[PDB]
């Protein structure tokens, strides 16, 4: 299992030290605010209201919390992930990732909190 | 496990199949948006802005989703729990509960919704 | 989850600080050399040779772990139980007992190291 | 998970879907009645009374349950494994195999029931 923090100015993602395997079961909780770039700031599902300007992740909103897995494309977190199995046979590292735009994350504030650990299989 | 919705409309809360017994480990996660009167809507965690006026929770925002155990009083759970385990004493079914102050859910709107497993222990 | 041993010759039982409730998945693995009264030993699914002359469990040979559940009949347990539920009704504390005739405990000799845990559910 | 059996008489053991990878936690139970060559039979411990006379794993008796993580040594099974963990650097699929000397396994009988489970980690 693995805890630990995702700044929201991290435009590089916190590698975990979660190895995804085939097969594996996953439980994901996150907690906490971030913003990118307002003062005002969101939980781990981001800013609903906001448009998408060309973020990592098309599918969550701006300033939610996305992953990767191995060389997959981004995958939306949001809250949490319950007794999951990664679609399409992905495999590999699981690195957590604030959902901004490249190249403007250098004015983002905060973090998330991000439990991951392994279910029953 | 259980899987349903929380609507902010209910001052009663949802009912779950879920009996907390002790030294029972749970994960919960939770999702969605909800509002206690304003046009905007928040997530779990609710609005980190707001006065406390009388909420049901007093550990947790306004419009944060909290839970009871049985006849306990409330315990937040916002975003979710990652393999919680209660203080001793509390035992019965789990009730989840928008946060708000009573008397005054008739302007509430929107709903959370959540799963509820047992872990290993 | 509890760890302990399950002395041959304790008519009593062991009893264990697992309480079954309603739901519960439980698995149980059993290790260790006992005797009923010869002089060899057996493992835990004990002597398939030997005619039952009053067991306190008749589905399981003379020299087997067993268990009851709270106020439970004897139930068997053998090698072990593999994410188990049990049947509806019964729930309570779990004691684990050597397998032989009442009032025949006294030259019994060795034991049973037991591991129970919870799954999830 | 994997469900299935163990004939004593396969020298080459039983290849199964279980890939322990580094981190996994497993459950192995097992069950049943096999020998050696005698017309008596043992449950996965084996039979405690007889020598070693060349068997592929030195650290159970003749007629136990025992396993390969990929390319390991044995290590004994037994009547199984709760909650457990691989020394370092081992890892790969889960060989099942019944404990005798090589060369020895045609006059084999009967066979173990095997569950494996990955636990919550
Ligand atoms: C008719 C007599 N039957 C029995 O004795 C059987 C076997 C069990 N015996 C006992 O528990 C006791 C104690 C005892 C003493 N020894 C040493 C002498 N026996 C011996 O060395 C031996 C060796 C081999 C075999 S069978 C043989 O085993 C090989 C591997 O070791 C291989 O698998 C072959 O394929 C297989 O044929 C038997 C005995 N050992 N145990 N004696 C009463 C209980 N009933
Ligand atoms: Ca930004
Ligand atoms: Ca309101
Ligand atoms: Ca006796
Ligand atoms: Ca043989």
């Amino acid at each position: 299992a693995w805890k630990g923090e995702v700044l929201a100015n991290n435009e590089a993602g916190q590698v975990t030290s979660i190895i995804y395997n085939p097969g594996d079961v996953i439980t994901i909780v996150a907690a906490g605010w971030a913003s990118y770039g307002p003062t005002q700031k969101w939980g781990p599902q981001g800013d609903r209201e906001h448009p998408d300007q060309g973020l990592i992740c098309h599918d969550a909103f701006c300033g939610a919390l996305v992953m990767k897995i191995g060389n997959s494309g981004t995958i939306p977190v949001n809250t949490g992930l319950f007794r999951w199995v990664a679609p399409n046979n992905v495999q590999g590292a699981i690195t957590l990732i604030y959902n901004d735009v490249p190249g403007t994350y250098g004015n983002n504030s905060g973090s998330f909190s991000v439990n991951i650990g392994k279910d029953q299989s």
